[PDB]
């Protein structure tokens, strides 16, 4: 009864009133490529390192699977997907959305939606969690806190399916296109701090041809950091 | 995404751009219960017996999977949980539908609903394929038709499953009460022709505590249906 278009993202999609976790079902369930894991809000939503995702009511949680036929080197590129097609959805409600490297999206630096991809190989699960009506915790922002008035949350779903489908079916045919898209919608040229097995400061610069972050050190030393148990932070 | 409010009947809904069928695939895939399958189009929607049921896009074509705890002597009346709901949802968009004995809905005396009840198991695959902006076969009809503007399909599916979750809920605790909600919006006092072998002809003049339909002949003689095809 929805409609929709798409070819791959969007053939069929499951919605929940309530679940666990979108991703933890998509890992775990036998689902065709293609299919979205919807619910109106999760009891267990997470980030990476198992970090607690607030998923109330009002937001859009969901997650896709995926088999894409790139190379294995193409694969980590999945969560820029996720991250672009927000920030496009975004736009087409004249939010301004930016990328913050490599897996969240801000408005005015604060976190409107995060991007949290898991798979092993033939089966990859992009998961989204984005902000529209539902409150949110402190240091993060919504679509409705944005504009000053709610939105209709299955017109910012239809949406985001779309434009995924798009980046999807184009990376399936050119996986280095979506590095330019990301590189033009993230905030660079400012000062940032890298947490990982230490950390360290610089500015950060750009991405590379693999989607790793150049950061530029005080001293001139360039380091490329590649994600993965790092977090990034604004100084 | 969708933020329904039901209870039971919509706690999960598992949509398809394309189907084979929606009641095939309930019946095969293992749901809990109130879970509820829908598409845009079915390639191989069907109705009674070997009867192609027409599913093309703009229809709202679904299934509600269903566990009933309740005796074995009720399960009969699940279909007319299905074409009730149905009525229910057609008067909310200003369309009068009457049950044409099963599981007919009909408007003006044209088709416009059919409902398709399957039991699998200890699961019950309630069926549901309503005309909405659909194009329909030669002498049946849709909202859109009735209604002279395309109908928000969205709309329709919300109110449907809103209906039924009522419905059903109810029917678990008392059970009795779909049937007079039948005869209220059934199609009686007319003649009808019982299709099939022993094919005969009376009138209708009301359905059992079984929902068996029941026919008086011009004999006088009074038939109690089961199943089976009626024709107006
Ligand atoms: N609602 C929120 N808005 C803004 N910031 C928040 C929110 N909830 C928690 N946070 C902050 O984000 C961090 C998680 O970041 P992350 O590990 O980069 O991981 C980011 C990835 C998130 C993916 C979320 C989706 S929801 C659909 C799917 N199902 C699931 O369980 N996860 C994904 C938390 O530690 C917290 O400080
Ligand atoms: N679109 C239509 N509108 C009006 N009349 C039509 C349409 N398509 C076919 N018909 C006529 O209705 C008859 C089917 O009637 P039925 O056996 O009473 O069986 C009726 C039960 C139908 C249940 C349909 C749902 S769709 C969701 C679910 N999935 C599935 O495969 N079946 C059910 C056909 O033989 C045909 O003459």
């Amino acid at each position: 009864m929805l409609g929709l278009k798409t070819s791959i993202i969007g053939r069929r999609v499951i919605y929940f009133q309530e679940i666990t976790s979108t991703n933890e079902f998509a890992k775990t369930s036998y689902l065709e490529e293609g299919t979205v894991i919807v619910a109106d809000k999760q009891t267990m939503g997470h980030g990476a390192l198992n970090r607690k995702w607030e998923s109330p009511e009002g937001g859009l949680w969901l997650s896709i699977v995926l088999s894409p036929k790139v190379p294995q080197k193409d694969l980590p590129k999945i969560v820029f997907l996720g991250a672009v097609g927000v920030v496009e959805t975004l736009k087409e409600f004249s939010i301004d959305g930016r990328i913050k490297w490599p897996n969240d999206v801000l408005v005015n630096y604060k976190a409107i939606a995060g991007v949290l991809v898991e798979g092993k190989g033939d089966k990859i699960v992009l998961g989204i969690g984005l902000n529209v009506n539902n409150k949110v915790p402190n240091g993060a922002t919504s679509m409705k806190l944005e504009l000053g008035s709610e939105v209709p949350l299955l017109s910012v779903f239809r949406s985001l399916i779309t434009n995924l489908d798009r980046l999807y079916l184009n990376f399936l045919k050119n996986p280095m296109d979506i590095l330019n898209l990301v590189r033009d919608n993230m905030i660079l040229g400012v000062r940032v701090k890298i947490l990982g097995d230490g950390s360290f400061e610089g500015i950060a610069e750009d991405i590379d041809d693999f989607g790793r972050l150049i950061i530029r050190l005080d001293s001139g030393e360039v380091k490329k950091v590649i994600y993965g148990d790092v977090s990034l932070r604004f100084l």
